[PDB]
Formats: structure tokens, C-alpha cells, sequence
């Protein structure tokens, strides 16, 4: 295998993290290949959830909780920190909160969160790796309560950064939030990809195709399929009571991905840099609510 770029996985990995019993555990977390019998279900389906009372009230909770998990992971990053000791720190954040950490598992995921560095898209794998001065890191983090899944990422500046890092990963942001500032309903699931598009080539930057936004409720990943490039065929109209997240990747040189030989770590191909934001939205009679926002801190932990 060819490395796109420099970096590469550090191993051993710690041995696997168990989650005790007493935390309820999404149907995925004791399959062996570690499928989702609840996704596989729904696959080939384009309907999409109208939430409940209930349902909302649980998506609010778990996002909520996401989001505190994600500020201990924030206050971690720092060149001589691994990734593997931001996940062991996930992984206990989430147990301290009777959640189970989403990603454990989820098709043989080994982690239960996901950092990826410079070249890494997203899925990165936690590892041995130290932290350097210059690197951008994003951390993913996905917890399970009470039956709901609630979803988040940032992209992190490892000590001092330069212009580029600056620019990719503001750029990246903004993408995100013009995105939901045009969610409400009667809006087109495939709208979201022209307006991310449009901002990123205005700042000389591509957008990932192979990786979505996606439906998340009782399930992980499910209706509906929200890319974030133009023109692309997504199916569905935006109505309130929809529960989804935007996700955009953005990427210095072109679009175009690979995966690394352990199945999961997604690299840009040319070894440039993409960053990600991410957060769950409720659609409501208005617009949409962020369910991932921070409730104590008027920005994104990079802006500070
Ligand atoms: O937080 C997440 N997204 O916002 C999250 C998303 C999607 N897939 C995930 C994670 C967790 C683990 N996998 C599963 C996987 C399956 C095949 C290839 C690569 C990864
Ligand atoms: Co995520
Ligand atoms: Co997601
Ligand atoms: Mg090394
Ligand atoms: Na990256």
C-alpha cells in the first residue's frame, strides 16, 4: 500500500474498551461483524421518520450529551496528546453518562470515537500517534441513549497552524452553518449540497463525494442521504419533525478519497488536507434547531 501522505497508523492499538452491561447497547454492539439488523431493515427505503414528542425530547437528551463529550475531547488537544488517549478519555466521558459510545463496533469499528488528522477525511482510527504542532484534528463523536444516536464533529489546530489550516478549516465551518441556515421545511435534501459546493470553490477547495450527511434517530445512519456536493439526486423534501446531520469534508486539492488497508481510515488520494464539521438537526415549522450546539460558548472551539 501506498501512503497518500505522511501520515501513518501507529500500532499496537490498546486492546479493546468493554462498555458495562448496565449501558444498553445498540442492536450492532454484539453482532460479529458488528451490521445493524435496524439499518439493514430500512436499507433500500426513502422515507423518512417524523419524530414524536418523545423521540425529540431522546434526541435532545443524547445530543446534548454528545455535545459535552465532545468539549472534554476539545479540551485535550495538544501537541504529545495520542488520539488513543482522547478515545480511552470518549469512552469514559460517554459510560459517565449511561451512553453507549456509537461508533464501538458499528461494522467492526474498533474505537468509540473517530480522529483523523491533515490528510484523513474522516474515520480515523485512534492510535499510538502523538499529536504535532501544525496538525488539524477532527474528533467524531456519536453516543447512544435510551434507543437515540446523537452525532457531532470539529476540526481542532494542534498548537499554531499555518494560513492554509486557518483558512480550510474556517471555510469548512462556514460551509457547514450557511448549510442549516437554509434547512426548513419544504427545502430539498439536495439543495444543501449547492450551497456547500458553492462556498468551498469560491475559496479554491473540493468536496468529498463518498461520504454523506445522513438520517439519525433509533438508527445510526438512515433516510435520509445527504450529500454535500451540487447537483447531486438526493430524494426527499425537508418537513418539520426531521432529524439529520450535515457533515461536510473539505478538501485543499481535489475530492477524490481512499481507504487506508484497515477498512476504515478515509485519505484525500493526493495527500492534501480536508477538514470536517458536523451537527444533528430537528427541522422545525421555522427553520431547524441545532441539537449539537454548544449552550455556554457563542463558537466553535477552533476560534478561540
Ligand atoms: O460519526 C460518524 N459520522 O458522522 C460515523 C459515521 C459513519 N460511519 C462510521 C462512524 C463510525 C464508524 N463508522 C462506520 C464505517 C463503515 C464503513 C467504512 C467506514 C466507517
Ligand atoms: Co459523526
Ligand atoms: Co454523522
Ligand atoms: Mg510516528
Ligand atoms: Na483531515
Amino acid at each position: 500500500y501506498r501512503y497518500t501522505g505522511k501520515l501513518r497508523p501507529h500500532y499496537p492499538l490498546m486492546p479493546t474498551r468493554p462498555v458495562p452491561s448496565y449501558i444498553q447497547r445498540p442492536d450492532y454492539a454484539d453482532h460479529p461483524l458488528g451490521m445493524s439488523e435496524s439499518e439493514q431493515a430500512l436499507k433500500g427505503t426513502s422515507q423518512i421518520k417524523l419524530l414524536s414528542s418523545e423521540d425529540i425530547e431522546g434526541m435532545r437528551l443524547v445530543c446534548r450529551l454528545a455535545r459535552e463529550v465532545l468539549d472534554v475531547a476539545a479540551g485535550m488537544i495538544k501537541p504529545g496528546v495520542t488520539t488513543e488517549e482522547i478515545d480511552h478519555a470518549v469512552h469514559l466521558a460517554c459510560i459517565a453518562r449511561n451512553c453507549y459510545p456509537s461508533p464501538l463496533n458499528y461494522y467492526n469499528f474498533p474505537k468509540s470515537c473517530c480522529t483523523s488528522v491533515n490528510e484523513v477525511i474522516c474515520h480515523g482510527i485512534p492510535d499510538r500517534r502523538p499529536l504535532q504542532e501544525g496538525d488539524i484534528v477532527n474528533v467524531d463523536i456519536t453516543l447512544y441513549r435510551n434507543g437515540y444516536h446523537g452525532d457531532l464533529n470539529e476540526t481542532f489546530f494542534v498548537g499554531e497552524v499555518d494560513d492554509g489550516a486557518r483558512k480550510l478549516v474556517q471555510t469548512t465551518y462556514e460551509c457547514l452553518m450557511q448549510a442549516i441556515d437554509a434547512v426548513k421545511p419544504g427545502v430539498r435534501y439536495r439543495e444543501l449540497g449547492n450551497i456547500i459546493q458553492k462556498h468551498a470553490q469560491a475559496n479554491g477547495f473540493s468536496v468529498v463525494r463518498s461520504y454523506c450527511g445522513h438520517g439519525i434517530h433509533k438508527l445510526f445512519h438512515t433516510a435520509p442521504n445527504v450529500p454535500h456536493y451540487a447537483k447531486n439526486k438526493a430524494v426527499g423534501v425537508m418537513k418539520s419533525g426531521h432529524v439529520f446531520t450535515i457533515e461536510p469534508m473539505i478538501c485543499e486539492g481535489g475530492w477524490q478519497d481512499e481507504t487506508w488497508p484497515d477498512g476504515w481510515t478515509a485519505v484525500t488520494r493526493d495527500g492534501k488536507r480536508s477538514a470536517q464539521f458536523e451537527h444533528t438537526l430537528l427541522v422545525t415549522d421555522t427553520g431547524c434547531e441545532i441539537l449539537t450546539r454548544r449552550l455556554d460558548s457563542a463558537r466553535p472551539h477552533f476560534m478561540s
